């Protein structure tokens, strides 16, 4: 059957959901740059971790046990609201970033030459 | 002013775009979940390399020129594009993983408590 | 005068994880692909020990003794699967090292 | 049989990236928090020649000349700044690993 994320929210929505949660605790003063990709880097470990000892010949993240993957949910989130944070932080505007990118893959990597 | 993300393409967007790209160049053997992983961690690496020098105290991103700019926009992207494809791969509805994440993080760190 | 002790060396590191592994009978959850995981989720423990850290507070030479020990353990688990790893690929790593620096002498000339 | 070569040692390592950086005037940008995501840096370019490699395709021990090259340069970059982060924290690396294995058979009793 066909896999699709659900339509929300979208990287506005995370973006404006992380930054309302952040400063209602007043830990705006904690999300300079380099601490919210160190806190990333952090979270990308976590991530590690779930795999390191996975086969990657036996079965996938589907069949994972219910505990391990809710624990795979929260550290692919996790990362994600941090990019997000990061982005944000930045200035940088990031779903049109990623469309600016997939255009230069596309150069870089073209159907014929590969 | 305030700074927002544009409202597309959303994370169902990347997804879709991302597969397509993929299944034009016959890439999805090469997608398994800690193939996808380990490229994650690679993008993490390359955009740490860009404020590896830079100091905390001294401007910003927003002050960057503009090929550093640049640089950041596209480790960014290649960041959350791995991330869309990895949680793809393992069937985790992102944008509804974030929902529960944040709901989590709300619980664990109560305003009144921090 | 700040050294670091004479041993274990970097072979000594590799006897005793290899020691260790082959004792609990590990060495099937060692291939390459795993310690390199490994290591990154260690490389993560170590971000977080620096990640909400502010420039004016003290730095890691004057942590509280609790932060100490768990920034020694975390180094530590970083150079003990990467030691690991370099075994498992037949990497002479004490002698890439060598070959590394006079590289890097090369790229970063006075 | 499999042996890292005896030196240089993790002191040996220690001096000569030390005086390195001195050469080039670099202990300023050499801050922990600097090295740290130098080393999350290297850990990618490490990570990147693993990503993708399947299963039955040979092992890094069986990797071509130019691809076992790149492999050296790149655990060697991770043990590099793995010991200056270490240094800079004031860590005696060598005796924090014998600590940490001593935990690490507690943690994990046969
Ligand atoms: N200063 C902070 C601290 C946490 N957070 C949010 C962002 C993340 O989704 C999440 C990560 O923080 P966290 O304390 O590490 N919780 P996590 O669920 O990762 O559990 P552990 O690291 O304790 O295993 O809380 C934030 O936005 N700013
Ligand atoms: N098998 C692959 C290879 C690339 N890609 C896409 C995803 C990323 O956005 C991007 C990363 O691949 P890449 O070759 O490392 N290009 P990148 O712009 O990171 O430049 P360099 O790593 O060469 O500096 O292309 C993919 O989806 N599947
Ligand atoms: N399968 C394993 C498990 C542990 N080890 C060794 C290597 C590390 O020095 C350390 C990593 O294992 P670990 O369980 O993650 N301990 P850690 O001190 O990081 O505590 P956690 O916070 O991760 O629970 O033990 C190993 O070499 N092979
Ligand atoms: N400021 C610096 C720059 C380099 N170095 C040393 C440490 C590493 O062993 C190595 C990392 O620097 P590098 O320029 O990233 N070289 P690298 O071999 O990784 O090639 P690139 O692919 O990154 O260009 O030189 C340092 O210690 N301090
Ligand atoms: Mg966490
Ligand atoms: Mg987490
Ligand atoms: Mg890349
Ligand atoms: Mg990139
Ligand atoms: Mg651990
Ligand atoms: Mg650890
Ligand atoms: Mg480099
Ligand atoms: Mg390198």
């Amino acid at each position: 059957m066909p896999f699709r994320f659900s339509p929300e929210p979208t990287l506005e929505d995370i973006r404006r959901l992380h930054a309302e949660f952040a400063a209602e605790r007043d830990w705006e003063q904690f999300h300079q740059p380099r601490n919210l990709l160190l806190a990333l880097v952090g979270e990308v470990g976590e991530l590690a971790e779930l795999f390191q000892w996975k086969s990657d010949t036996e079965p996938g993240p589907q069949a994972w046990p219910p505990k391990e993957r809710a624990a795979l949910q929260e550290e692919l989130s996790d990362v994600l609201i941090y990019l997000v944070a990061l982005a944000a932080r930045c200035h940088v505007d990031l779903p049109q970033a990623v469309i600016s990118k997939m255009d230069t893959n596309r150069q870089r990597y073209p159907v014929h030459l590969s």
